[PDB]
């Protein structure tokens, strides 16, 4: 009777997700890729255009893998010879088409090779980086004017990050900030002279005869940090001459006395730029608010207008301090903080005014500040329900904070519990984006009154097929830890009958701040082992996961590997006793930070666990970098946390892996986790003589996402765990 | 009924064999280490005296684990903080401590980080090497004197070998040689300035926070190779005045023409030394044989008394030219060349004279020649029964080559087929050493009369034990292939009925010129394999092979992973069909150049093989060092050979592997097979989507001989084949 979703479904993409991916080209109109044809809707009617034919490129010679149109609509960006970097990170060749004569712009090019590239964020100019430099281009075919003349390979770095600030502060390669209307271009530069080298082999085709030595600047946990410089440029004063004058934003004091990092910047208005630092010792930060001086030239942070932000209880923001969302004229403006409850709510501020108040509260939180308008200000939060995992958007009224509706909640309350959403330049439309838990569901919507204009998708096609398929459902639910309710979720095999036994697979991540219990509906390798293999696949959020207050998040501050992963077996123990759970098949596994909890959970000795994988495992805080590490567990000295950083290593209970089935499985080419990681545990493993399997997977990151070795590593655990639990 | 031997007697080492390692200090005596004491003793009667006390260095601080007594008896040498580097360097610590006064040397002490120290042959004269330089000690007690001055760390090597010359030619660490009253010290200067380096990371020990990279120059396959200068100094001329005067020894001007290597140094008299070189294309070889000219100061190597040793089938010698056995005067020397009929035998030379004869013949080869006196020539041999896995010691008399007598084969025969020599310093007596097929047996011999003195060791204590357990028995035979035989041998487990069927698991090496089908006896994983889990565990010679003549181990010449290979699986088919052999159950495996075998039998599609292990293999020949490689492949451009170096790589035979179950091991740190090639490997399997097992061993080596590893990979691997052979 029908069949199920197997490995082979997931590995080879057989039902697929349809998207909707939108953007905004002004307040009335969005474009709308289609594969061949790049078309402009009208948001109001929903009637559409072609823009650019899919014909446009073929005698390019060059596949081209992404496109930005300059805000102008005179000229397109084409984007070729994409060669990927880190998480964010890329080089590229770039072509610019000139729209308004159908031509390809054949002079003064963008080099090849070029770092990152970005238009201005009105009319046509450009900046780019290349060789660690920033370039600015005012026309498509002119000269270019260099900016900076420091550049130097993993030396220094300017309008583009080091490896540690483009994977733990702003999550992109770009350092560079254009001003609204593209007057100013602000930028950081970080110099990494004396950030160690991290080295590992990277092997390449079989036609390298000798291996080559990688050697990124990472700094791991108390080490040399990169160091920072912020500086602004007028593009308007670029004309000729000489060397532009880039204008430096220099301290704060108390932010000079020691290490420190730049951690956000978000221009407020024209000549308003305002800038967040954080402290190396991260509980501590600081938002400067600087305007420009038409007279001296320079920029001036007043004082007046420093605003701190401190924690007592743990670090600061939930990744780092949220940003600011500043009114029309930069005079104020809204900022997700944490509450003295613990909560995270939107706080309204006075550039010159030290305290704010908070416009929302209650034992929820908000997700992030969506959009601004002098009426209203629209955000996500998982207040609806009272439930952690679901997302909804909100808008409160800005002169009376009593007036709060919520815009997605009852649209289709069965299948829509977690919303994103995409405004329109000035906020007259939103896209809302419904991901679960049913199919995916697209939107359109017009602020004024809320009335939904249409529906963009609704995934009909793979409604069709998956009726035909054993599909499996979702459990979203809670249990009780002293006093204090924590969320779970499991995916239950098809015909599910708590009147039998079933294995269990304990999905694990586990990191701060994270949550693997919500509403989202996912096509996964966990859909596969429950519609193929009947195993039930649960996750926990337990301390250390967010969006649930401070008290909950904070809970392992400065104890990373204890809270965490005892939660995970505390969870597991009470599943197995659940009576559909069969005790002698529960089994474990995660990746990455979810490779370091199921390294310490098997390694604890519970016996609650008959196997478990873990994929590119953390094995000990000192080898992980800084910003991330230090974060959550402070210097690894014997003045700070020193003890902690070396009673939290999986080597350390080697010893009690004797007791379980182990698959350690690193990628040996991950920048992230190094290697070296699961190499000191596969030797510790070693040294007491522990039996175990192990694969490794060459040139290989940390995502092993190569569609080989992505469809490999997935076949080699479905083995694994067929094979402990049948 | 009876335990057997187990996995954990093996990692364990519950059964052990005994030996005798004596070591000849004179025509007369010999020593023996006791564990705690040194004894010295008379070989004539066997009566011993307390050499050195082990209470002697108790106060000493540091753990000795190694010591070398000088010539004289005056000196001994002791060895402590030794860290181990390649298969044979290392650095170590030395103090010398003075017999004559019970005292240790604490003067001009010999440095800390010595690379490599020696005596002299006679008298106590001291050479060692440090930050890559030479230096003299005349006395224990008294200044060095610098040789060398252009020691640098991995370029310049004075006295010492680089990577390659240590691992390929000299197999040793040592590129120094004294001359036999010590007057002359000869050595070797290796140039690696231009080798390109192998590098890859070492982890450490947990604390390290940033994992180091190694690096080393290694010549791979056609790639820079390091360059050589041979030099001699005079050591009584050392005085004091200024710099020591090293006189060159060059050329000879056909090596000169391209590359070439120094591939043996061998002294003849007082004042002569020979040299053999070898050009890079190894198939062509030059002995020279230089005087010291008294009035010159130099040395001159006559042309009259230049040789040449080529070969027309392969390269020259089992693994380099042999080296040459000179009689006292040095006038001549015996030699061990390849025949016309291509066997292995003993020729005489007359220094000036090029053409030699041989002075023994046959179906058969001269493994080695052991001693040489006025009277007779002692050789090691498989001539006996005509098995080419047997050793015996013979000695033929040199005025009259058909009075050959074998002095081992009728010892027992029963119990010993294999045995291995050492004579005192004039041959006077000699300590014979069987390996196999029973347990080893050691004994003294006087060559006078050749009569047995008396039974050294017999291991009756571990006969005594091994009695209790049920062990396996070993079986040696043939199967023909086209015309010629090859043989195997197979540990068989106990009570082996025929008439049951068995799994069986092929042992495989088969490197140019090995043997894996030998008669000696061996307590090992195989051991443990037949006993506990009654696998019989196989091993086959198949083309390529050594020990049997040119025409069956020049039969890979510039074609390795193709004979060598083809013939594994042959004996595996003719084995399933045996009548005792489970067709649906054969496995394989094999370490180092074993590895590369199992693995391209593996991916061969023969289909025999249900699962293989390969530990540590080599994937790919461009990969592994050009001084191995290019001997059997040549070099890999398109001029050359560079189509077979393509044509004979695992990685494209990964599809295959689709057909079997394989298991992939290496050490991250082999600094011999770089993870390079096993990586190579791992990433042709994923490309083509087939499911293998895999283990790396995190900075272990080429040996993975850790002992926490080594327990760890045998562990892991009889998990492996229980599994794959359905047991537990
Ligand atoms: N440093 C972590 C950054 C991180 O958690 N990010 C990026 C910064 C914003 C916070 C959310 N997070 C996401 O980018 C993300 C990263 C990794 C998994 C899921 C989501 C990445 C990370 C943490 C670990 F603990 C790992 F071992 C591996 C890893 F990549
Ligand atoms: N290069 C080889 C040197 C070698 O065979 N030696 C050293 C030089 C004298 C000839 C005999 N041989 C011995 O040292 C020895 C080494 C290894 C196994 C058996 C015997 C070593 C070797 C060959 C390979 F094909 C491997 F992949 C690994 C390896 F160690």
């Amino acid at each position: 009777s029908r069949k199920t979703y197997t490995l082979t479904d997931y590995l080879k993409n057989t039902y697929r997700l349809k998207l909707y991916s939108l953007r905004w080209i002004s307040d009335h109109e969005y474009l709308y890729k289609q594969e061949n044809n790049i078309l402009v809707f009208n948001a109001e009617y929903g009637n559409s255009s072609v823009f650019l034919e899919n014909s446009t490129f073929d005698e390019f010679g060059h596949s081209i893998n992404d496109y930005s149109i300059s805000p102008d609509g005179q000229f397109i960006l084409l984007e070729y010879n994409y060669v990927k970097q880190w998480r964010h990170s890329y080089t590229a060749s770039y072509d610019i088409y000139d729209l308004n004569k159908r031509q390809l712009i054949t002079e003064e090019r963008i080099p090849n090779n070029t770092q990152w590239v970005t238009w201005s964020p009105v009319g046509h100019k450009l900046a780019y980086v290349w060789n660690n430099d920033i370039y600015v281009k005012i026309e498509p075919n002119l000269p270019s004017y260099r900016i900076t003349w420091t550049g130097k390979e993993d030396i220094i770095y300017n309008g583009i990050t080091d490896w540690v600030y483009e994977e733990e502060v702003f999550s992109a390669y770009s350092a560079l900030w254009w001003s609204p209307n593209g007057t100013f271009l602000a930028y950081a530069q970080f110099n990494d002279t004396e950030v160690p080298l991290i080295e590992y082999s990277f092997y390449s085709d079989e036609s390298l005869q000798y291996p080559k030595t990688v050697r990124v600047p990472y700094p791991k946990a108390g080490a040399v940090n990169p160091t920072v410089k912020f500086f602004v440029v007028n593009t308007d004063s670029l004309s000729s001459v000489t060397n532009a004058t880039s204008i430096q934003i220099t301290a704060p004091a108390s932010m000079l006395i020691g290490d420190h990092y730049l951690c956000d910047v978000t221009w407020a208005t024209q000549e308003r730029i305002s800038l967040q630092w954080l402290r190396r010792i991260q509980n501590y930060s600081v938002m400067d608010i600087c305007d420009y001086d038409e007279s001296s030239g320079r920029w001036n942070c007043l004082v007046a207008r420093q605003h701190i932000e401190m924690s007592t209880t743990g670090w600061v923001g939930r990744f780092r301090p949220s940003e600011p969302h500043f009114t029309l004229d930069g005079n104020s403006f809204y900022k997700i903080i944490s509450n003295e409850e613990g909560y995270r709510h939107i706080c309204y501020f006075q550039i010159d005014k030290k305290d704010c108040t908070f416009i929302t509260k209650g034992t929820w939180e908000v997700i992030g500040i969506e959009a601004l308008t002098s009426d209203y200000l629209y955000y996500i939060s998982n207040e609806y329900k009272g439930m952690p995992g679901g997302r909804n958007l909100y808008k409160i009224q800005l002169s009376d904070y009593t007036k709060v509706t919520c815009l997605s909640c009852e649209l289709n309350p069965e299948r829509c519990q977690y919303y994103s959403v995409s405004f329109s330049k000035e906020a007259k439309y939103y896209q809302l984006r419904c991901s679960g838990p049913g199919l995916p569901l697209y939107t359109l919507h017009s602020s004024v009154n809320d009335k939904g204009l249409r529906v963009l998708e609704d995934n009909s096609a793979l409604d069709k097929m998956l009726q035909n398929v054993q599909m499996p459902s979702k459990k979203l639910d809670f249990i009780i830890l002293n006093e204090t309710k924590f969320w779970y979720q499991m995916i239950l095999p098809p015909h599910f009958d708590k009147s039998k036994k079933y294995p269990l697979l304990l999905d694990v991540y586990a990191g701060p701040c994270s949550q693997k219990a919500d509403t989202v509906f996912r096509l996964n390798w966990a859909t596969y082992l429950a519609s193929t293999e009947n195993i039930i696949v649960a996750s926990f959020d337990g301390r250390g996961s967010g969006y649930q207050g401070d008290k909950i998040m904070h809970a392992i501050n400065r104890r990373l590997g204890t809270f965490e992963v005892e939660d995970q077996i505390e969870a597991a123990r009470q599943f197995s006793k659940m009576g559909f759970v069969d005790n002698k098949r529960i089994a474990i596994w995660g990746w990455s930070y979810g490779g370091y909890v199921t390294s310490m959970v098997l390694g604890s000795g519970s016996g609650v666990f008959k196997c478990g994988i873990a994929v590119a495992p953390v094995s000990r805080w000192e080898y992980y970098d800084s910003v991330y590490t230090e974060r959550y567990m402070g210097l690894p000295t014997p003045e700070d946390n020193l003890d902690h950083y070396r009673n939290s290593t999986v080597m350390s209970r080697a010893e009690n892996f004797k007791q379980v089935e182990y698959l350690l499985i690193h990628g040996t080419a991950d920048d992230n986790v190094h290697f070296q990681q699961s190499a000191q545990i596969s030797k510790a493993l070693v040294d007491v003589g522990v039996d175990f399997q192990a694969m490794w997977y060459t040139d290989e990151d940390h995502g092993i996402a190569s569609s080989t070795a992505h469809q490999h590593i997935y076949t080699h655990m479905s083995h694994f765990i067929k094979q402990c639990f049948s």
